[PDB]
C-alpha cells in the first residue's frame, strides 16, 4: 500500500496473509473454512496466516492453517487478469474472535464513488521498493466505468472496478495482490493489478466480487 497508513493490530481481522515461505499475498478470511484471494495469488503449498499484524514476529494472536485445496475460477484468464479470484479452503477451521473475523459477501455491487478501505503488507513506494512488516491501510474512492476504462483502454472486463486517486500518490501495489477491498462492510474487491503504483492516471484494478457471489456460495457448499 503506497500513501497508506499503519492500521493498527488487528483492526481489519478478516485480512489474512498466504504464505510459502514468506508473504506472498493478501487474502479476505469469509468463514471459518474459506478464504478468497486473488487467483494471480495461486502457488502450491499455501500456509494461511491469520490474526496477522506484524508478519515478520509472532506477537500472539495468529492462527496458521494450511491450505487443504485451492480453486482457481473455472474462466481466469492470466493474460487479461479476467475473473482473478481464487478460493482457498482451510485445513482446519479457525477459531473465529475477536482479532480473527469473517468479512460478509456482498448482495449488492458497490457504487461509484463509494470509499473503501484497501489493506495489505505490500510495498509502500511508488518509486522502489519497501515492504512493510506492520499492515497498511487505504481509504480509496471506487471510480466511475468511464473513468477505468479511459485510464486502462482495452483492458477493463465488467468483472473489474478501478478505485483510487487519478492524481497519484495512494494505491495498492505488489504484494497487496488477493487481499481485500471493502466498501460499506462487505468483500467489494480484490487487488488484482494497476499499471506500476500510485502513478498519475493509473488507479489500480480490483476483482468485482458481487459477480462471484453465486460461484462462491455454491463451490463452497460442494467443497
Ligand atoms: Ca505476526
Amino acid at each position: 500500500i503506497v500513501g497508506g497508513y499503519t492500521c493498527g493490530a488487528n483492526t481489519v481481522p478478516y485480512q489474512v496473509s498466504l504464505n510459502s515461505g514468506y508473504h506472498f499475498c493478501g487474502g479476505s478470511l469469509i468463514n471459518s473454512q474459506w478464504v478468497v484471494s486473488a487467483a494471480h495469488c495461486y502457488k502450491s503449498g499455501i500456509q494461511v496466516r491469520l490474526g496477522e499484524d506484524n508478519i515478520n514476529v509472532v506477537e500472539g494472536n495468529e492462527q496458521f492453517i494450511s491450505a487443504s485445496k485451492s480453486i482457481v475460477h473455472p474462466s481466469y484468464n492470466s493474460n487479461t487478469l479476467n475473473n482473478d479470484i481464487m478460493l482457498i479452503k482451510l485445513k482446519s477451521a479457525a477459531s473465529l474472535n475477536s482479532r480473527v473475523a469473517s468479512i460478509s459477501l456482498p448482495t449488492s455491487c458497490a457504487s461509484a464513488g463509494t470509499q473503501c478501505l484497501i489493506s495489505g503488507w505490500g510495498n509502500t513506494k511508488s518509486s522502489g521498493t519497501s515492504y512493510p512488516d506492520v499492515l497498511k491501510c487505504l481509504k480509496a474512492p471506487i471510480l466511475s466505468d468511464s473513468s477505468c476504462k479511459s485510464a486502462y483502454p482495452g483492458q477493463i472486463t465488467s468483472n473489474m472496478f478501478c478505485a483510487g486517486y487519478l492524481e497519484g500518490g495512494k494505491d495498492s501495489c505488489q504484494g497487496d495482490s488477493g487481499g481485500p477491498v471493502v466498501c460499506s462492510g462487505k468483500l467489494q474487491g480484490i487487488v488484482s493489478w494497476g499499471s506500476g503504483c500510485a502513478q498519475k492516471n493509473k488507479p489500480g484494478v480490483y476483482t468485482k466480487v458481487c459477480n462471484y457471489v453465486s460461484w462462491i456460495k455454491q463451490t463452497i457448499a460442494s467443497n
